[PDB]
Order: C-alpha cells, then structure tokens, then sequence
C-alpha cells in the first residue's frame, strides 16, 4: 500500500526446494535476501509463488510447497502458516476470518480462516476437473470476487462472498493470465493465446476490459499470433495499465487503441516479472538470467530512466510491496 | 480497527462553543475528557458532530465550527484542518486524496483532498437547496457512495465515485437519520418520522433493509406514530444490527420480525449515541441525560452486563474506534 518496501518471491528451480525471498527498500536502494531463511533457519521451499500483505503481516504463497506462510513485515519471522492445499496461487481476503485461495491442478477455490490457519471450506468451480482445474488471480467488486481460470481455461469466475458459491461466468479467449481492476472499476485481464502444439489451443491472444459492476466486456485488444503476453497490472492511481508482451507495455486505462511504442522495448533482456511502485509510479522488470544463479532486478523511473539494479534469488517471478 | 481505545465526540450545547473530545481505553476501563484542548491549546469548537480514523489519523469533523481537525490518534495533536465547511456532517474517504464531507444546509456534497486539506469539487444533490438541503452518513458499495439525506429530507441518494455525480436516488420515510451496510451488503436506515409541529412533516418511522446493489427496499419494519428512532449501528462482523427508540434495541441482520423485546431498557433519560466494540461486542451507550448536564456513557457486555459507567464531556453523540 504504501510503496516503502518491496518483497520479491524468487521461484528457485522446481523440485529443488531452493525458492527464496528477498526484501528491497527504494528509499536507501538496500537489498536483503534469503531474508526469510535468515529470520526463520527454514528454507522457504518450492517455487515460491506470490504474496500479499494485510496489516504488518504478509501471506507468502509458496506453490509447490502446498503452503502460504504469515510472517512479519518488520522482521520477516514466521508467525502461522497454512498447509494442505493442492498448489496454490493467490490469496485473496475477504474479510480478517475469511479468504479464497486459488490453485492449480484443483477445481475448488480453498476457504481459509486466517486467524485459525484452517480450511473452513471449498468453493466448487463448474465444469472443472483437478486434472486440469486452474484458477488464479482475484479481485472485489462489493460483494463478488472475480478469477481468472488460466492454464486450459478460457474463462472469468464471478463468486458471490455471500454464500461462497461461483454464480457467473465469462467466456474470454484462451488462457486469461492475470486479473486487476482499475480507477474506474474496470476489470482487466490478458491472455497468453496458448501455445503452439498446446493440446489445449494456439490463437491470437487479447487484452480486456471488463465492466465489475456489469461484468460486460467493453474493449478487446487482439496481438499478433504467436505473442504470449502475461501479468497485466497497474500503477498506483489505477490510472495506467502495463503489461509485459516481449517488451513492457503500457496505456492509459482510459486509451481506446494500444500504443504503437513500448514502455521498455526488448533487446537483451527477457523480462520475467513486472511491478509498478504503488508511491511514485517506478517500474522494476525481473531478470531470469540463466534460470540458474541470482536473477536480477531493474529500477525504472516511470519516465523510463534507469535508477538501480539488484540481484535477488533465483527466477524472480512475482513482487508485493509494503 | 482494533478495539483498543475509543474516542467519544461531546456535541456540547448547540452555539454555546464547549464541544469537547474524549477518549476511553477499554482495557483499563480509563476515560480522559477534553482530549483536544489539553493536546492543541484550542477549543474543539461547536458540536463535534463524527469522526473517522484513518492510518493513525483521526478525522474529527465539528459541525458548527465548519472545520474537520485531523489529529494524531495517539498524542491527539492536530496535524491539519480542513475548513470552509458550510456545516460538515460526515466524512467518507473514497482514496488517499478524495473524500466526500456531506452537510446540513447545503445542497452540496464537498469533495476535498485530504493531503493538501483543499476542497477539490462538489458533488450538486438533486431537488435541494441551501435553506433545507441535508446530506449525512455514508456507505460505498462498489464504485457507489450511497448517502442518507437527513433534515427536511426523505431520500437516499446513490452516488457514481467515478464521475462524483448522484445517479440515482431511493424515496423512503421521512427524515432516514444514518445509515450502515452489513455483511450480507444489505444496507439499513433508520427514520426520525420527523416530529408533531415540524414544518417539513410527521409519521410513523421506519427501519429499512435495502439491498446495496439493486438499490432495491427489502423489508420495512415500521415504529408506533410519536417515536423517533435514531442512530443505526452494527457488530464488527456486521451481523447484528442496533438501534436507538427510547431502548437500546437489536436484532440479527437474517431476522424477519422486529423483536418485542430491547436489548437496554429506557430509563427516562436520553440516549442519544452508540457503538459497538468491533473487538468484542461491547455496546456502549452515550446518555445525554437531559442534554444540559455531563453526558454519560454506559459499557455493556453484547451479553446485556453492565462493564463499566464513565462521565464524558455534554451532550456525548457521536464514537470512534482508534
Ligand atoms: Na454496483
Ligand atoms: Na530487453
Ligand atoms: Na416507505
Ligand atoms: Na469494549
Ligand atoms: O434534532
């Protein structure tokens, strides 16, 4: 919320066990990492995966660990943990004794309580099995969170928090990546168009705009075949929206045509993650590297001037700020 | 949020400038009186009307003083003013720099950046002007701000935050005083019913559930002619619903009836404000006792035992969680 720290999940390698996270300051450009390994003398797992913090205590998704960790965001000391769940993605409160947890290679969404650290319930979606069940990231409209379904889904889940039941949905194209809502209350959401050979489908992928209160898709972008953009998100404000396709991308949330130019046009960096300081609009871009030593971290002001670089774990692959 | 402490806003006598602001730790079963004069040096003004805390900061709005103090929750010190005010009632913080001050007197909503403490814009209500025009509490819904109108009145308005425009308005009894949204997002209002001689009009008042988004009146539980009820508030889970008519009364927010029986029985005083502990379901009562002495205030466990009975400052209407 305020911008004043950055964590950044670094995935490790899968089946490795090597996940790990870091912590950056903006303010002095210090980075910390291992840090939850140094607070705890615990290995954080298995491809960790996102995060979120909720009043001094941030909730670490680590995928294939099964597990969401609470820690501290003073001292990144373990405080609960949540175990049990199929592979998780994100979490989402709804309320201090609520939240939704997302998976993949499941069907259900996972009620938490996090005062408890138990599953309190399941939320079934249709037409889903666990073979190949896929939900992902989360928003609120007042009482209703929306999902995206992603990996071979081809849809958006609307959930009423009333009853804890999935009551619509909305067909998109293949694969929607990612789900984020802007100033205006407008849902956005990119897909990655499969891939090709994919057993699931291969097709131009798009970027939405999608009405909360109506759930009405009110704008359709199509790329070009064979691009498979992800991680559509926005700054601050909720005024401007950036996602990564090959290059970095950005537009107004209010822009009726994407721009011809990027924000970071690619050259000889693969961006792997993206995030967008919510205080003062500086984009950072994650660095894979060779998927094998520390990954590294780029500095953008959002003017596109370069202020720093830092190298964190392994695969960097999501971020959540203070 | 926490329960920790509360502050109670002692209107004062109307024009007589001697409003005062207390603050009570539950703990230690401890009030301090006169909190912001010890801590500024200043008077608090005439009729400290409400108040919102915000991130450590404390948003006191003084109705009759035109002028919003906000204070540091933990030293009481003002750190800014919001004035200019024609007679501010609520304050309802839409983001970090947008929020709405609702007001008697005025046919306007005020819009004002609470970083810079500048009026930024108004909101226009339809069909009212400055002689009787009322605005008062403040619920969002989505992308909605809905609002009680209040004196001389009998509407609630639905406001689209997006374009700062009213967009819709729901005609109830006359006079609906205050209005809260529960955990099923239904929203409820309570009338006043005016009063026998009142220029504007006289009836049996009204409790009313309205579903926050259809914007659609669900039940109406209506009161004897002569009572005027005030002042509805809920639970911290927001699942049972408190009110003000001569008793303290209650019912769950699932409940179809009225109860016929209070939860505080009347005792030929005045109560005349209410809260519940979010912490633990304390409900304590403000008793204004003949609005010309010291107020008090009763705590009672939500089980009806009677915790602790504290004096505060005159005429005690209005409360806030730290
Ligand atoms: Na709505
Ligand atoms: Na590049
Ligand atoms: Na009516
Ligand atoms: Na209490
Ligand atoms: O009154």
């Amino acid at each position: 919320a305020t911008g004043d720290g950055l964590f950044i999940m670094n995935e490790g390698n899968f089946q490795y066990g090597n996940a790990t996270l870091s912590y950056y300051d903006p303010e002095t450009k210090k980075v910390e990492n291992e840090i939850f390994y140094r607070a705890n003398a615990m290995k954080l797992g298995d491809v960790a995966q996102s995060m979120i913090v909720r009043d001094t205590i941030g909730w670490v998704v680590v995928n294939n660990s099964h597990v969401i960790f609470a820690i501290s965001t003073n001292t990144f000391k373990e405080v609960g943990r949540i175990t049990g769940l199929t592979s998780p993605r994100y979490i989402h409160f709804i309320s201090d004794e609520k939240a939704y947890i997302t998976q993949i290679w499941d069907y259900r969404i996972f009620i938490v309580n996090p005062k408890t650290y138990q599953i309190t319930g399941y939320i079934e979606c249709p037409d889903m099995t666990m073979e190949t069940g896929s939900t992902e990231q989360m928003v609120q409209y007042g009482k209703y969170v929306y999902v995206n379904c992603w990996s071979y889904q081809n849809r958006i889940l609307k959930i009423d928090t009333t009853t804890d039941k999935v009551v619509d949905q909305l067909t998109v194209g293949i694969q929607p990546t990612s789900l984020v809502m802007d100033k205006n209350f407008k849902m956005w959401t990119i897909t990655d168009g499969g891939y090709k050979g994919s057993p699931y489908g291969y097709e131009e992928p798009s970027l939405y705009r999608i009405d909360a209160e109506t759930f009405k898709i009110e704008k359709q972008f199509k790329f070009q075949l064979g691009d498979a953009p992800s991680e559509v998100q926005l700054n601050g404000a909720g005024d401007e929206l950036y996602w990564i396709n090959k290059d970095i991308w950005r537009m107004s949330v209010d822009e009726e045509r994407v721009p011809v130019r990027p924000f970071l046009k690619y050259r000889d960096t693969k961006y792997y993650g993206l995030t967008v300081s919510p205080k003062n609009g500086d984009v950072y871009v994650a660095d894979a590297i060779d998927y094998q030593q520390q990954g590294m971290i780029y500095r953008y002001t959002e003017d596109g001037e370069l202020v720093d670089e830092f190298y964190v774990g392994i695969i960097p692959g999501a971020f959540c700020w203070k």
